[PDB]
């Protein structure tokens, strides 16, 4: 069907943006764009690849960059839509002077996003990493703790259940999962990642069809003013426009 896309999307807050780019589309093209829903980070990449979707539309460039490494794929970006800067939750704790030693922090487990939740804990001066760790820190990098924290890494769409569980104090969480259970940095972070990072997120597509006419359709209808008014109004001010004004 040649004027038929499908594009992979994270289930939540995500997908709502992703329906008004859809509609985008459709008016202003016709273009027929199906959106494939996912709840992880992994799955969306290998249906790319695998060629049961055309394009998808969740991750950042330091996390293509690591699943080009880690899993030899052949993608590339074709556009940003939004940053969307990371924050930290706790259902335990309102501020870091509450925080007791010894307490569990859980941060997503893939290298990129795991770097840069580490990265975060630095700021607010949590703890010190070594020199020369870049975006890619891992525990091991940790040379002052103080509070004796025990970072807890977990698979990221488990992050926010990970808020009940009885030792963990703090969670670092991707707001595509934190705003499933309605939570965004504005109304409900700690702490907040400034809004001038790497962290873009991207429409990405196989390198043999980066160039297709209905991927570069459904750029265009993603980086819109409409598609930017509903995701500044459901992630609550939690996503910067990445693309070209
Ligand atoms: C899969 S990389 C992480 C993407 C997520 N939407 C974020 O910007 O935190």
């Amino acid at each position: 069907d040649p004027n038929h896309i499908k594009v992979g999307v994270i289930v939540g807050a995500e997908q709502q943006v992703a329906e008004v780019a859809q509609k985008v589309a459709k008016d202003k093209y016709g273009l027929d764009v199906e959106l494939v829903t996912f709840n992880d980070y992994v799955l969306p990449n290998e249906a790319l690849s695998k060629g049961d979707i055309d394009a998808n539309a969740f991750q950042h460039k330091p996390y293509l960059d690591q699943q080009l490494k880690d899993r030899g794929y052949k993608l590339v970006a074709v556009g940003n839509t939004f940053v969307y800067p990371i924050a930290g939750y706790s259902k335990k704790i309102k501020s870091l002077d509450e925080l007791q030693d010894g307490s569990q922090v859980a941060v997503p487990n893939d290298p990129t996003n795991l770097g840069r939740s580490l990265l975060l804990l630095q700021k607010v001066g949590l703890i010190k990493l070594k020199d020369g760790v870049g975006l890619l820190p891992t525990v091991l990098d940790v040379v002052e703790n103080p509070k004796n924290l025990k970072i807890v890494e977990l698979e990221a769409p488990q992050l926010p259940r990970s808020l009940d569980d009885a030792q963990i104090a703090l969670a670092v969480i991707n707001t595509t999962y934190a705003s499933q259970i309605g939570l965004t940095p504005a109304k409900d972070g700690i702490f907040v990642e400034d809004k001038e990072s790497p962290y873009v997120n991207l429409i990405v597509t196989r390198e043999d069809n980066k160039d297709a006419e209905n991927v570069k359709k459904f750029v265009q209808a993603y980086q819109s003013d409409e598609v930017y008014e509903a995701a500044n109004k459901v992630f609550n001010g939690g996503a910067v426009k990445g693309w070209l004004e």
